[PDB]
């Protein structure tokens, strides 16, 4: 247990990208509470691979030298920013979020639903690519890792769509899980299947549910160089 | 006149692009002084427009979902940069030059030679991108045209390699262009064929022929915010 006790912001979060290795790219970058949500698609460089097209149903297409993202449901143009402008007004939507808690908040507890540890070294590389981690950690103090709860409660492997409809919308969306991680934790930290979200209490046993799960976000950024100092060897 | 008389750093600069609209993108920096230059190929969102793709003699090219650089001379892959990771080593370079000057040196004076202002407009366009503009001014006073002096020594419109032919490599390299700049402004403020790139007297004689058309940075920041509130309404 390294995160200290405190009155925090509880935030879904999870991401698209164009394969599931650290060299790879967000696509999508998607944030999730109760009253408040944020969802950015981002251009990338490279393509999706084909495993990633298939599980977010999003491509790239060319038109002449122009490239641009196209819904594989919709056939409709997706608009899309660069990261870079993408991350800072998500900066701005969690710096907005902690000004709204008021004084008194200790910061914001980013919570992700996945068995392999991905999301937060995803999030974590595209800021410090960028010099943003300083400013990220003013607002941001943890990512925590929900699936924990979900194992306890359990079975062995069960998908989010899985246990949203056993403890009670397209899933390759980020936005989508976003919010079914969020529920999903409220939902198992309460032993209910339909918690008041804005209930202080739920809330309350919700974080203290994370809590031992809860990393530092200098203790990820740790093991996220570890990681890139693996790959940059092992290439 | 704006830039004040000091002991400057005269440097060379000019870019290849996907277009010649502020919209496109940088796809190579390239900087210079007769004893250090920089030069970094950056990977493009886009790819090159037709007339980019003759101009330089580089495309993209796709393999399965990855998209990278080629030479359309040498058929070679291009290795490339993101963007932020060539400014930052652009940055960088810039300091080491600043420093090696001592602490007599007042700045530098980045040197670009065309006939249609562009050059500065799309590196400080990107600089803003990833607010970098503040450390960048930090090395950096001025951008200045030499194109002024080519009128003044002429004849209407001469290119740069013509220049360089008639005052005494492959012209679409931004890096081959950031020498000729150079060269040229060093030659005609000197009036001289082969002037001593070394000598005190000849970089002297060249700042004070630039200085009357140098700006700076915080002017052409004005005038490139003028540029972009224009285009998003006249889009």
């Amino acid at each position: 247990v390294e995160l200290p006790a405190g009155n925090y912001i509880l935030v879904g979060v999870d991401i698209d990208t164009t394969g599931r290795r650290l060299m790879d790219e967000i696509v999508q970058l998607a944030a999730y509470t109760p009253t408040d949500h944020f969802e950015q698609y981002i251009m990338p460089y490279m393509n999706l691979n084909p495993a990633a097209r298939q599980r977010h149903q999003v491509r790239v297409i060319s038109i002449g030298f122009y490239r641009m993202l196209k819904s594989m449901q919709t056939y409709k143009i997706i608009k899309s920013k660069s990261e870079i402008a993408a991350l800072k007004d998500f900066l701005n939507w969690l710096e907005q979020l902690k000004t709204k808690a008021g004084p008194s908040s200790d910061g914001i507890v980013l919570i992700y639903h996945e068995e392999r540890k991905f999301i937060p070294y995803m999030i974590l590389e595209s800021l410090k690519k960028y010099g943003l981690l300083e400013r990220f950690t003013a607002s941001v103090k943890s990512f925590a890792n929900s699936i924990n709860l979900a194992k306890a409660s359990i079975i062995k492997n069960y998908s989010l769509r899985k246990l949203s409809k056993i403890l009670s919308l397209f899933d390759g969306n980020a936005s989508v899980r976003a919010k079914l991680a969020f529920d999903v934790a409220l939902q198992l930290s309460n032993s209910d299947g339909k918690p008041e979200p804005k209930s202080s209490e739920a809330l309350e046993n919700m974080f203290n549910a994370i809590r031992p799960f809860a990393k530092l976000v200098v203790s990820d950024v740790l093991e996220l160089d570890i990681q890139i100092e693996n790959l940059e060897r092992q290439n």
